């Protein structure tokens, strides 16, 4: 009499991932059977590749989740709005599929199974292949993940809903960034460090009263009466060396509120100041999704 989390939320240190974002082309009923088939396929792939430490998540946009749930639960869910009056684009789609493991080849086979399950019921808008770079650094050269929640216990506390109809579920936020590494390389290392709020090589936090309020850490390390607004990030670098490249941002939270407060801060809506990382990288997509618990995917029908 309890709820099970979808396998792709809590895995830490996974080296590769695949994110598929898509729109629903026909009746929403096609998603019910397809989602059951896909979670069945994920269990089959986990049994076939135990050393991959494979996990996956199927999550839904506001319009299709309100239809599938009958308007019950997911009280915070809404279409991703535009932040900073345009600085952050909105590209809200209906379905998000997040696959992560220690083996990219296994993720590829799982992605093909997801596409076969949903079939022509969906219109794929985006497919991004994430990879962990050297020393878990973002392509800018700064380590990404240091203050991210560590261990299954704290990650569950931050990302997984505790009780009620949505017990075992989570809110998802995805946003693809395009880095301009030529513009980053024009900045001196000390100026890049003041932009992030941590040192580049050693990955040491620069004190809050020593760094600009526009620094990344000053924008996203938010507290409400001393209580941190934490999120579980699963972001990874992506792209080609000669073409488009950057960071595919992905975060899970039991409360959509924590993610929104950080976006309001980063894009100038809270105090009129914006994130200093906008000097070299920009967001080009944006969407909010609800990841139900495993058994609520089984009760779709
Ligand atoms: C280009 C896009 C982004 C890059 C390169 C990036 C990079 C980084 C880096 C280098 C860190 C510091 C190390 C760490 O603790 O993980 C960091 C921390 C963090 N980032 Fe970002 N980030 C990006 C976007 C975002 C977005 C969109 C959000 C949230 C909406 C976010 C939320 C956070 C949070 C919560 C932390 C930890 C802050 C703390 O408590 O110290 N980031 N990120
Ligand atoms: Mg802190």
């Amino acid at each position: 009499g309890m709820s099970q989390v979808q396998s792709g939320i809590l895995p830490e240190h996974c080296r590769a991932a695949i994110w598929i974002e898509a729109n629903l082309k026909g009746d929403v009923n096609a998603l019910r059977e397809a989602s059951k088939i896909f979670v069945d396929n994920v269990a089959t792939f986990q049994a076939k590749f135990p050393d991959a430490k494979l996990g996956a998540v199927v999550a839904f946009g506001n319009n299709v989740w309100r239809q599938l749930s009958g308007g019950e639960g997911a009280d915070e869910l809404k279409d991703f709005p535009v932040y900073g009056k345009g600085l952050a684009p909105s590209t809200q789609y209906d379905l998000l599929i997040h696959i992560l493991s220690a083996r990219h080849e296994v993720n590829f086979s799982v992605a093909q199974a997801a596409l076969a399950a949903f079939g022509d019921a969906i219109d794929v808008k985006e497919e991004i292949h994430g990879f962990r770079w050297v020393e878990e650094r973002d392509l800018s050269g700064f380590v990404d993940g240091t203050e991210n929640p560590a261990g299954e216990e704290t990650r569950r506390e931050v990302a997984v809903i505790k009780d009620g109809v949505d017990a075992g579920g989570s809110y998802v936020f995805v946003q693809r960034w395009e880095h301009n590494l030529k513009q980053l390389n024009r900045m001196s290392v000390p100026d890049q460090e003041m932009m992030i709020g941590r040192t580049k090589d050693a990955n040491e936090e620069i004190d809050g009263d020593e760094r600009p309020v526009t620094s990344h850490l000053s924008r996203v390390d938010l507290k409400e009466d001393g209580k941190g607004l934490k999120i579980v990030r699963q972001s990874l670098p992506y792209g080609t060396a000669s073409g488009t490249h950057g960071l595919y941002f992905c975060a899970y939270c039991a409360r959509l509120y924590n993610i929104e407060q950080q976006l309001l801060s980063m894009f100038g809506d809270t105090d009129g100041k914006r994130d200093a990382m906008l000097r070299f990288t920009k967001p080009v997509t944006g969407g909010y999704y609800f990841a139900p618990s495993l058994e609520r995917i089984q009760a779709l029908g």
